């Protein structure tokens, strides 16, 4: 189930160490052995966000209460409320129609202030992820027939005592792909997603900072806040209602994620260097497909300019590394473009994801060699960082 | 054409591989050659950035129309315009002396809301650099007398089939310099330049967002509409003129770029780790050159840090090794400060670009040994976001 | 003192190089020897930022003056001063009672507009850390009984001859640890802090732009200035105290540091690669210690999600690795989370620095075998972009 370890990924030193390059990935597993040793397996368990700060918090939801108004006549200077210090209140002036019908002298403007009580019911959160917030268990099993890993961005390196190989340094780091300093850690009630971090930025509902604080302090209430025409004495204040629809519309498309607590669960990628002594490995060979490749499921686009395709082998030479191309709206093979570290069927009858990441417009993914060959015309759309919330 | 490569720059294992650290700049190609076997150039086409995202779009010319009034007499109440309510338009309250001379009973302040429909005739916008935006060609040639590899960031490695050398495979990276991270791609009518993200947030003009929306909506339109003074019954609604000139000299010193359409050419740097089979490889070394340096043009100034110092050489001993050095205001040598890997004067009839990394203020440069030696006073200023937008 | 490299960190090529791993850590040094040659020390010296760039400046003592007002009987129209256009100064319109008691024939509101002169009187900065600021010092010693090498981000390769040795190139690059693009430089009076990014922005104070400009002007210059009640021909505007109490408590947490003019000094971290021509080298091995440990002062803790912790040996196997664990709150054995990479016992009199990072929430830290193991019990708390200024 694992793929072997080519020759092109070590070095044997004629002093010092044996440096290996290993690529682990959600799934697969790499393996390896030396001159009369057991069986080396590496492999990435699980990525974890693990509570990420808060950047700011929306309201979704608000309600309004404690409608305060103060009217003057005329000739009797401004109003006045105590609550225009408060800022769990937001307050309006204006000037409105006083006269001899509501208890004034003089037909003319009286001032008026009308305060009233903000809060919010429902609120949505975007937490940014740092490096103390990311980690990765990765495990390695000696085949006499396992030791957990913990490695984190500030801390790549696990020194570890196996049977018979002796010391092994884990020097792991996390692969190019998803970028925490763009993305935002979007949670409304439960469900949760990866938003661009402008985007949510500008998003105009009232917000307030994610700093540490007693009192929730709310900015741009005017956003979720109606007051209504005033009269001489009175006017009544109403609020906008709940704007978790508006969210759901705005944030199609937007990658949905899994989050159980302060713990969000990743599809994790690391690029391992091993460390270990002067020993001769056995590099493992696979010979190119020659059979067919029939795609297991729908092409997967990412939220990031990748697509996953699975396809299962129907040739009788497994184990064997897939034929991967990709070419661009004329025929242009780009000798690149493939991100999976191991494209091999290791066994016929498993499927293998293939992630890729194709040009920009109209292009060709091809799988398998000849005419043989699996060819699939993809359309990729230039970026964006989301939908207006309207 | 090409520089060689040193033997300090790759290790035969024992067993395993050959692993080769090489460094592609645009211009400059690198080259190696294996026991008896064809010569290998290596070298970097050109980079790419494509189809970048929109961060906002700001307005830079807008035109006014639609201008509605409605005023209301003092014991009329407050004056209303349906338009309040539609986004395309920006409005206004006021109250305005009334009386028998404009319809009114009372002289006495009368309300008054007027609306005008703003629309934008000239924007610009600023776009963000991903991953998935950057792309970089490789160019491999065995010298039997080219293969085009294609390398981005989340798909840093490309293998590929050589004739005698059998599979390499290009594992390569953007070396640390321009950060897209801080950088924006900012587009006006057809220049387009590289400025700071917060100076281009910060930026005082009408803004909307870059998320996808059928309904363009700007902030900020007062930034360019003018209310004039309000009359009884009417009132002029008027607008800033074209801001693209009050850009053009607040982006004075911001470098300039050339995009064709959704691409946009830059002056690449890759650092690459070369993996082929166990192979004996013919390093190249390099004396350091003894004769004399003329500079073929001005020291340029790039806008992150560096500056760009191109010599032609006028010794007897080419290929020779360029002699750099740098010291701060007071000779203190720096011992580094070096960006440019392969300082090589491959050709004495070609010039040599050197990039370097001056101290912040006062310091020298010194390229050439001896009293011999290219002697140059270099001044490097704090940095800076950019200029006001005034 | 210095820390011997294993044999695990180098490879000598049976062709090429011999390439080498070390990583340089404030205080730390690492030292290896070659077949029959001097002692080979590398050391990190010191950390600067330089010249930082200036993100915004915020204002916490502002002062008024040049208090104008301009009132108007009802029947004389909208008040208007011709500082309304000028920018240094903060303006507000309303509407006042005015009568023949103020010189007016008729009793009703008159429109009224004040002016006053705005200025920073005490400012504060954010400075954003940029690759281009950013420089190390790096000093490698032979011991025939020394070179210091400038390493930046953009320049991290330097190239030096050894006596004895040859061209050793230092390839070093700056270890995972603090992050700036979220970290900013904050400077207030004297004392300086590193802040999150959007804590910052976010921040209710005026503030201007860190462009290049002649003429310093301001926004949300209201957030400082109180308009008193108005009177028919005058209005006094106040000024809020200086805030530098309160922000001086908001910044409580926020990680002090020490800078001299534009320069900022800190920890530095650094992970490099020497190399250096095929050359076998003496690997150091350090057998785990056998006694026990004292912890010479309290667990400190970083504002990044790790802790430092300073011990002391009791033992008599120096020089000898320090046995390291860490255990999440119910016993698991995490096998990483240890980011200094040479915790050793060199000298028994010497402490010795380990810093780790715990998981979120309770553990526990182990440093020593069995029974004689120092074990203490840490809480972790999840993370935040500070305290809310109030
Ligand atoms: C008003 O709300 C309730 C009355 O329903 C009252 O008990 C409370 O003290 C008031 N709140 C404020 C702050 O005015
Ligand atoms: C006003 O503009 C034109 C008249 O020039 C008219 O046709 C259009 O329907 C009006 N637009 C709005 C939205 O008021
Ligand atoms: C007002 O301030 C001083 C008077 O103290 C005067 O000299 C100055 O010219 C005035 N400034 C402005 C801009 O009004
Ligand atoms: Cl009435
Ligand atoms: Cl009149
Ligand atoms: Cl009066």
């Amino acid at each position: 189930r694992c793929v072997g370890i080519g020759n092109r990924d070590f070095v044997e030193g004629l002093s010092g160490a044996t440096w290996v390059d290993v690529v682990l990935e959600h799934g697969s597993c790499v393996t390896t052995m030396a001159k009369d040793k057991p069986t080396l397996d590496i492999e990435l368990l699980k990525t974890e966000v693990t509570n990420p700060a808060v950047l700011r918090k929306l309201c979704i939801e608000a309600k309004i209460s404690n409608t305060t108004t103060d009217s003057r006549c005329p000739t009797q200077g401004e109003a006045t409320l105590v609550e225009e210090q408060d800022t769990n209140f937001v307050c309006r002036r204006t000037f409105v129609d006083r006269g001899h019908g509501n208890g004034c002298g003089l037909f003319g403007k009286g001032s008026l202030i009308t305060c009233a009580k903000f809060k919010c019911v429902t609120k949505l959160e975007g937490k940014i992820v740092q490096y103390e917030n990311l980690k990765y268990s990765v495990i390695v099993t000696v085949h006499t027939g396992g030791t957990i890993a913990t490695i984190t961005p500030q801390a790549p390196t696990s020194e570890i005592q196996l049977t018979d190989y002796g010391a092994l340094t884990l020097d792991c780091s996390p692969r190019t792909g998803l970028d925490f300093n763009e993305m935002v850690l979007l949670t409304m009630k439960e469900k949760s997603w990866l938003v661009h971090k402008q985007w949510f930025l500008d998003l105009p509902l009232p917000w307030t900072s994610g700093a540490s604080t007693s009192q929730e302090t709310w900015n741009r209430q005017d956003l979720l806040v109606t007051f209504k025409t005033a009269h001489a004495k009175k006017q009544e204040v109403v609020v906008l209602g709940s704007q978790e629809g508006a969210m759901h519309t705005a944030l199609t498309g937007a990658t949905e994620i899994q989050t159980s607590g302060t713990t969000t669960i990743f599809a994790g990628h690391l690029k391992c260097r091993l460390k270990m002594d002067k020993l001769t490995l056995k590099g493992m060979s696979y010979v190119m497909c020659t059979g067919s490749f029939k795609l297991e499921k729908e092409v997967a686009e990412t939220q990031h300019g990748t697509v996953l395709v699975q396809v299962k082998y129907e040739g009788t030479d497994a184990p064997c590394k897939i034929p991967f191309s990709s070419q661009d709206e004329k025929g242009v093979t780009q000798n690149g473009r493939l991100i999976t570290a191991n494209p091999i069927v290791t066994d016929k009858e498993k499927p293998v994801n293939i992630e890729a990441e194709p040009p920009f417009g109209e292009s060709y993914i091809v799988v398998g060699a000849g005419e043989k060959a699996l060819k699939l015309s993809w359309f990729k759309k230039g970026s964006s960082i989301g939908k207006m919330f309207e």
